[PDB]
Formats: structure tokens, C-alpha cells, sequence
């Protein structure tokens, strides 16, 4: 028990909706849809305990197409009229001892919200010991961490 591997499940992809009269004051003309590109946990658990930042690379026609999200939720909303590939770069907390992980997602606008989401698992083959303390102390634990006396 020198090295201990561990995985974390994630969901990545986008949702999209047709845009009506309700839109931001500076919504580019001819943009027909809004969309949210994201990296999430199952049950929308906050995944910032292992993810440090997510960097989304949009199409080069977008202003400042490299969008770095450095606090949760790891998502951004944009508008547009068409589909293209987005490069999602996931960076990990130091204790994970894991380099950047790349995903590529094709934005989906059709077919009334649409959802194009992919389930994957990030593996950490050589995390620091401290990584497991971070993981196990994340909110929501119900179990005892000591021998808790109890009646029959």
C-alpha cells in the first residue's frame, strides 16, 4: 500500500435552448440559441474538491475564445447560431498529482431544452496521501469515523 489509485465520475457536455425576446441587452444579432457548456458531478455534487479549473476553448470566431473558469460551477453560457467543437481542459488540485486532462465535445443546439451530455471517469493513479483526506472530508459524509458505542 504505497500507491493507491482512485477515480471520480464526471459529466460533460452542453444544454441549449432557442432564444426568444428575453435575452441579454448585447445579445449578438442573428444568434438563435443559448447554450451552457459544463463539467459537472453526478447529482450536481460540487467537484471543486478535485478540479481546480476548467478551460473551455470555443471557436475562434468567438471573442476571447479561451475561457478559464477557476471556481465552481465549471460552466459558461454563450449564444450562437451553429455547432462546433469545444476543447475542454480539466486541471486538478495539487494533491491529485495529475496533469491536465482533455475532452472534446461537439456543441449540440437541436433538436424545449436539448441536452448532450457524456459520462466519463477521471483516474488518479498516483495521488498524494492528502488527496484522500480531501476526498473523504468533502460535504455529505454520514458514516462514523470511530467505534461509536450503541445499544442492541
Amino acid at each position: 500500500i504505497k500507491t493507491l489509485s482512485v477515480s471520480r465520475p464526471i459529466i460533460y457536455g452542453n444544454t441549449a435552448k432557442k432564444m426568444g425576446s428575453v435575452k441579454p441587452p448585447n445579445a449578438p444579432a442573428e444568434h438563435t440559441h443559448l447554450w451552457t457548456i459544463f463539467v459537472r458531478g453526478p447529482q450536481n455534487e460540487d467537484i471543486s474538491y478535485f478540479i481546480k479549473k476548467v478551460v473551455f476553448k470555443l471557436h475562434d470566431t468567438y471573442p476571447n475564445p479561451v475561457r478559464s473558469i477557476e471556481a465552481p460551477p465549471f460552466e459558461l453560457t454563450e449564444t450562437g447560431w451553429g455547432e462546433f467543437d469545444i476543447n475542454i481542459k480539466v486541471y486538478f488540485v495539487e494533491e491529485a498529482n495529475e496533469k491536465v486532462l482533455n475532452f472534446y465535445h461537439r456543441l449540440r443546439l437541436h433538436p424545449a431544452e436539448v441536452s448532450s451530455v457524456y459520462f466519463d471517469e477521471i483516474v488518479f493513479n498516483e495521488p498524494n496521501e492528502e488527496f484522500f483526506k480531501i476526498l473523504m472530508s468533502r460535504p455529505g459524509n454520514l458514516l462514523p469515523s470511530l467505534e461509536r458505542p450503541h445499544r442492541d
